[PDB]
């Protein structure tokens, strides 16, 4: 087939960079993050939509691997979020060990340049995102350390409200979009060079963040409200604000977001959604956000990570130009990451003040007097 | 003075690398880790034994900055250790921001090579240690992430027992040295290339770790039991085991560890302790571990970080050779870090199994059957 040869050539020329894959949580589910002597199973998994053989077979160029942990179910919500932070480090650790152990297939990447050098070496550029601010345990310090561990996007919520923003699937609303803390955090995310992810957040939270952010954002895995009404899909109002933001909506493979009858969802629906967004807000603002392994079963023709050539072929068959297909494959999300880096270097370069955690005083006034008195004794020595 | 000119030349030729400084906890105490617009105060502090001006004045070559947090005082010891992990990330964050904000004075280092290139650039090589395994919240995954954030040594305890080892200052003993978990952790610390620190640990814990470790260890800030009996000082038995281990005892400036009458402790006592150890186990196994800012007041002649030239001068005056002084200044701790790297590359190269956290099952048996059945449906597609 000439269209399938074309698709393969495109997958060789530029990377397909997928916005969301929960393979790391499948590794927690199945192996409990103990992958010692499990290579054969990592290449050919007994469960799930991802493994190292099928990953190569789909000619995928890059992947934001999700370091998701569930919303905390502890009745003490302080201890729940603290437990989530620890679980987040467990997920980042298994992601890093997965990459370190299979260096011929996976190569860690945290930038536009490192995506490209990984792709030129024939490897799947392996980036990291966290799926909810419940994972940082109310600590902006923790967030910056997650960034330093390779986290490059932060989904603001999962399916739970947090101190910063409202999730889409939970009602009643807590903050009615972003909180006051949340608004401050947008600035800090821009300042540190963390990509903002608006998937799972409420329509109002999206609107507010899209107005506030000084860097482009993504939807790592969301589809299009006008084609299928769901709290998790992007309204025309927020697609418009995404255009002005210069961001990317990475179209989702979740059947519940593609069609009213989940079991009728199909490869064609994913293409319908890509083409809807590309037509209306431009093909430079749409990408691919599978959310593979955040689902049991995928749509017909997109059952697992081996099916990406079928999506590329499908888009070309519907008259999307090579150049535009290359954009939705990967170029757009690379641009956003590039612009997120540039905005952070600009703000750090201007010497913008970083957000600091509210800490308890550890010293009483007696200790502070002891310390200042001791300092002056040292000053008076000569 | 010709001896002071000699000392200055030595401080230019090789780095003085100090084993322990709690300036980061002073920054938490005084600023609550908010150093925005505080440069003038960071250069000339109103409290403590460390600031950026006095750091330059002492001609210090490198520093392991402590990311210490207190032993958890919560009656629920699960929530206490989880809180400590979060506080650890707060301390690592302020250390990293301190270094990033003053790049002409401080340069981050995590290796022998990065110490040297920092020293050749005229900067204080800034390494990181954590002071107790209470700080990792029973998570070996967290430990590896701390390593990836730049932590290069781990003091096994502070002044509290943990799941892994016994602190010196607490009785009764919990494990009687290391626990079974603790013995396993020694292997993992060797495997990941984390330097083991035996300061604050019990005499029995030291003996066991010194027998078990396949890489050299340090005492980041301990002095010599035979000169002054204290639970925190190193016995002749453990100095012997340190020699066979090939490790380094970094001599402490804490007055309580130098003399029975704290207020009589003096620069000469620090030199007595260095010379004791260097004479008996060799000058290649002794270093400098001030523990500045883990004390209110230091000994006469070693009041703050500007006093290092006096220590170098003091050692030369007592007939310690240039070459041996250069060793205790920095060469020895650099060797240990070098050997800790080499041992880790050897064990990772042999494909040694890494230690994994004991995790809860997240999926029941119904979910696993659903997932395996779904996998076979995908296998049967063609
Ligand atoms: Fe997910
Ligand atoms: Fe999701
Ligand atoms: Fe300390
Ligand atoms: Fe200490």
């Amino acid at each position: 087939s000439p269209i399938e040869e074309q698709a393969t050539r495109l997958l060789k020329e530029v990377p397909l960079i997928d916005g969301h894959n929960d393979f790391p949580y499948m590794i927690r589910g199945w192996f409990r993050n103990d992958i010692n002597g499990q290579d054969a199973h990592l290449y050919d998994m007994p469960i799930g939509q991802t493994d190292l053989q099928r990953l190569q077979k789909g000619l995928l160029g890059g992947q934001f691997w999700s370091a998701f942990v569930p919303c905390p179910k502890n009745p003490d919500k302080e201890v729940g979020s603290l437990e989530a932070l620890r679980q987040t480090l467990q997920q980042l650790d298994v992601i890093h060990r997965l990459i370190e152990r299979h260096p011929t297939i996976l190569q860690f990447a945290d930038s536009a340049a490192s995506i490209w050098s990984s792709f030129r070496a024939g490897r799947v550029a392996s980036l990291i995102g966290i799926e909810g601010l419940h994972q940082i345990a109310d600590s902006v310090s923790a967030l910056r350390m997650l960034h330093r561990l390779g986290v490059r996007y932060v989904t603001l919520t999962h399916n739970c409200h947090n101190a910063f923003a409202d999730a889409a699937t939970v009602s009643p609303e807590l903050h009615g979009g972003l909180s006051r803390k949340g608004e401050r955090l947008i600035r800090e995310l821009n300042r540190m060079g963390m990509m903002i992810d608006l998937s799972h957040t409420s329509h109002e939270a999206q609107t507010q963040a899209l107005r506030l952010s000084r860097a482009p954002v993504i939807y790592s895995h969301s589809s299009i409200y006008s084609l299928r009404a769901h709290a998790r899909n992007v309204t025309d109002e927020n697609l418009h604000l995404l255009h002005r933001n210069r961001g990317v909506v990475m179209i989702c493979f979740l059947r519940e977001l593609l069609a009213s009858e989940a079991d009728q969802a199909t490869l064609a629906h994913v293409i319908d959604h890509i083409i809807y967004a590309g037509t209306r807000i431009g093909y430079e603002h749409v990408g691919i956000g599978s959310a593979f392994d955040g689902m049991l079963r995928g749509p017909d023709g997109l059952h697992d990570v081996s099916c990406y050539p079928a999506l590329v072929a499908g888009l070309l068959e519907r008259g999307v130009s090579e150049e535009d297909v290359k954009r939705v494959m990967g170029l757009n999300v690379i641009r956003v990451l590039e612009e997120v880096e540039r905005v952070a270097a600009e703000l750090q370069g201007a010497g913008e003040e970083c957000l600091c955690d509210e800490l308890d005083e550890v010293w009483n006034e007696d200790i502070k007097e002891q310390l200042t008195r001791e300092r002056e004794r040292v000053r008076k020595l000569g």
